[PDB]
């Protein structure tokens, strides 16, 4: 169909290597495939490196024009914000994540027993965004049950932004300069929408620390309010209303559809491997039954971790990290000046043949159960579930056990399999992974061991 | 490939004057019954705005994406139609005479040589030296020279007809990644202009203050009889933004319609030996070698019915775009504000319904002597120069400015495709271009009152 781009960046892949050039007219793009080389881009010269496309195009559907802004703004908001995900910062958030996800559980025991079929994708977008509203900003946006202004504001900026994810290979389709200014102009007032519903939370905020007697330090949590804004906002930094309010945006748009499509694909996985339901639903009911899971659980959710890990790896999120060479630099042998734009394809990656055994295989036991927790590090770059270098993401811990909350909690009350007459499960791409036309389930209350023997009448 | 106006035509023939073209959530209406289109174009104006067109133009000429109050522009509309009197325009036959006889000097030239000609090129520089000249008192000598404000006018011209809309798809990556390094590029060449345009109205603005004239409605200063030097004269309040902003408008209003005009005509000229037999005739008798003075105007009548006839044949714009801002009725179909209109000159011009031998060149097909065809004439079925409110204002100038040009080079030279030239095909935008150009043979012409020739041994 229209295709996902990185596939046929796979075939191509298979052909030319780890580094090849396509060529379309005057322009052309890099395609690295090579760990090294990414790891060379990514980590050892990431300084020779901006996002390039990518950074440009978010910057004009955010609102902040066509100039690109001072690298060490962000590199200065980056600092200020890593300490706010600290230790107690995760351990307060897997509370939020259990109950998050027990409401989610309570639409699914609501839909098993009408004999409903459900529709996964959309219902871990409303999950995770419900999820990442609370941790971030201290909001309780109620997508899975709502459609509210704000929540429609939120998606309107996500369909705009996607819309325009950059792609190297050419579509059917008139140009988009007769759309530029209908488009802004409907983006524009969505933001407005949660930059004024953000202004209300600061205000609030900022009331709470002025009549707080807590003192602040690297490991500071209001109990109150246990939020990143709030952090932020105790730590005393100096920063502008729009800053802040760009900062809470960037977390939102990164911690929102990135583990929505985790654990869309997670769930796609498991139905294709019957085998290892069986091994995550033994885990969960051992470990944690009908807990919700807390802090000290995580450690001993290892194979749940483990799918999670090799979800990640077979649907990374994203599929391809885009850069731009800002000074001459060499990739591997070849010489390159600046001005190159790059696409890093993960997804080329993650299943090299010549880096893994099985590549297309859904196999969660390819990293030892035991072992440590596969990382960037760990596999030389031939893994980036999180990206890798100056750039890499900052709520790897908070999603890596938001996500092992969810699918546990949902796999212990569950049974999934595909429905009948569910529509084929392709992708779409953008700054995640979408199915073209949902994740149809048929969804049914488990059975689980230590169930008293039941009987109708 | 095809000017997406050629499918245009084969739809209207199908399914007739009014139409919608779908693709996606998104359509336009094509339109092409002349009583609908005097229906947008003049009875119910004020229902229409110029859309999709005025956006996309904005954007690239730095006015941002809101659109301005369309009463600036009426208001100026007014100050500046004042300025194409009849004084003025007889004047401006003198300019056009020199301007053609440059060109003239040059296909002498290449005459001499036996050199082949592009001639779409070469009609671009004449019109352009011209209307530089008229509009802001200005010499490109583009004919002669290659500067870097000439080079400028061409860099914003060719981005502003890439950007042209079509509604018909192309297989093409996305432009998203390109807004920022083209509006840049094309800010660049904008500045350069601006500048030179800022200068031109300080030494206007100086030579209006120690003029000793009162303004008037045929006023004209002999000296500097431009369009700028009558609205300096005017006493009208006007900032020197605006007046660059028409200064520009007007430029690009009468540079390459003219030019489109004479290349067009120059093709067709080629198709019809006879008709190039009764103009060589007509222009022989009329001027011989005068250059042309107002008075030559009425009576090179088969020339002013060829420049009628190329007009129809290939008008400029061949599609007039217009957005519904209210309400209306097109024809018996009910409409409402929103809707993206393509009207379609090059249907009504060539609407079989409408003309005889609507492919033919042919003159003729206005009675010689009779009133020269308008969309008034011709019941809009005929709208070389737009009608309505929104109708070129610079009408009478462009017929004059065309007829000199090609009376004088078909007195004296010869036409023909070159051997081996390219075919000639469509592209468009504001205008519509060849693919590869206009490849001619030009040899001096034999004319009639020469004295007998005898090169040497
Ligand atoms: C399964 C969930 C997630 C995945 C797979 C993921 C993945 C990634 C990746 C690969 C990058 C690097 C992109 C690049 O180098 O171009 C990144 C960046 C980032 N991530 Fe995540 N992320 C997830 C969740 C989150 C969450 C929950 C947060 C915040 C609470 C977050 C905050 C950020 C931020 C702020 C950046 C930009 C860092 C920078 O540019 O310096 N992400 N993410
Ligand atoms: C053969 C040469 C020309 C042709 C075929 C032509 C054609 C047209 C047409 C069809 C329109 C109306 C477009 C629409 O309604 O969307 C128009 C508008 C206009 N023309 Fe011309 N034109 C020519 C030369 C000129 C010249 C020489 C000038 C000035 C010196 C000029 C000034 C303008 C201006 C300012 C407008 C905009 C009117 C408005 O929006 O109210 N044009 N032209």
């Amino acid at each position: 169909r229209n295709e996902a781009f990185f596939i046929p960046l796979y075939e191509l892949f298979l052909t030319y290597g780890g580094i090849f050039r396509l060529t379309f007219g005057p322009k052309s793009f890099l395609i690295v495939s090579d760990p090294s080389i990414a790891k060379h881009i990514l980590k050892d010269n990431a300084k020779a490196y901006s996002k390039g496309i990518l950074a440009e195009i978010l910057d004009f559907v955010m609102g902040k024009g066509l100039i690109p802004a001072d690298g060490e703004i962000w590199r200065r908001r980056r600092r200020a914000i890593v300490p706010a995900l600290h230790q107690k910062y995760v351990a307060a958030m897997i509370s939020l994540f259990g109950e998050a996800s027990d409401r989610l559980c309570q639409k699914l025991d609501a839909a098993a027993l009408k004999g409903e079929e459900v529709e996964m994708e959309s219902l871990f977008s409303r999950l995770t965004l419900d999820i990442i509203g609370k941790a971030v900003f201290n909001y309780d946006f109620d997508s899975l049950t709502n459609d509210t202004g704000v929540i429609e504001a939120v998606y309107t900026v996500l369909r705009e932004a996607e819309d325009r994810s950059v792609s190297p290979i050419p579509v059917w389709d008139i140009p988009i300069w007769k759309d530029i200014s209908p488009r802004q102009r409907k983006v524009a007032t969505s933001l407005k929408l949660i930059n004024d519903t953000l202004d209300d939370l600061i205000a609030t905020c900022k009331r709470m620390v002025e009549e707080e007697e807590l003192q602040f330090h690297e490991e500071y949590m209001n109990e109150r309010d246990p939020s990143i804004l709030h952090f932020l906002l105790a730590s005393g930094d100096d920063v502008s209303s729009k800053q802040l309010r760009d900062d809470l945006m960037t977390m939102l748009i990164a911690g929102h559809e990135t583990s929505a499509a985790v654990l869309t694909w997670t769930f796609y996985l498991l139905t294709t491997e019957p085998s290892v339901v069986a091994k995550l639903q033994e885990e969960v009911d051992s470990v944690i039954g009908d807990r919700f899971p807390t802090i000290q659980d995580m450690k001993k959710l290892k194979y749940t971790t483990r799918v999670m890990n090799e979800s990640l790896r077979l649907y990374p999120q994203p599929p391809v990290l885009i850069r731009r060479s800002i000074d001459n630099d060499i990739l591997g042998e070849y010489p390159i000046k600046r001005g190159e734009d790059i696409f890093i394809s993960v997804w080329n990656l993650h299943r090299s043949p010549l880096h893994w055994d099985d590549a297309e295989k859904f196999n969660p036991e390819r990293w030892p159960l035991d072992g440590p927790n596969p990382n960037e590090t760990n596999q030389n770059f031939s893994y980036l579930p999180f990206g890798g270098g100056p750039r890499k993401c900052i709520g790897d811990m908070f999603a890596s056990f938001e996500n092992v909350v969810a699918i546990a909690m949902l796999i212990r009350r569950f049974n999934f399999q595909i429905a009948p007459g569910a529509p084929p499960v392709k992708m779409t791409t953008g700054a995640t992974i979408h199915t073209t036309e949902g994740l149809k389930l048929t969804v049914t209350k488990r059975t689980k061991p230590l169930d008293i023997p039941s009987v109708p009448i």
